[PDB]
């Protein structure tokens, strides 16, 4: 059941992505502590991540990204041209 809110409304990278699922773990964890306290702990975990790991929370996060874009092109835009 979806009690709540739904839909992403920003756009993740390799870390928050792999961090969703760790996140988690942390809340359950720490009751008292919050986000900027968990973190912490996300990113001592991440870093130690390696690329191999990284893949599949890199080429997921890089969609997710390229999305948020495609609502708005005020991001990048101009090709090359002779």
């Amino acid at each position: 059941g979806s009690s709540g809110s739904s839909g992403i409304r920003r756009p993740m990278n390799a870390f928050m992505v792999w961090a969703k699922d760790e996140r988690k773990r942390l809340a359950q964890q720490n009751p008292d502590l919050h986000n900027a306290e968990l973190s912490k702990m996300l990113g001592k975990s991440w870093k130690a991540l390696t690329l191999a790991e990284k893949r599949p929370f890199v080429e997921e996060a890089e969609r997710l990204r390229v999305q948020h874009m495609q609502d708005h092109p005020n991001y990048k835009s101009g090709p090359s041209s002779g």
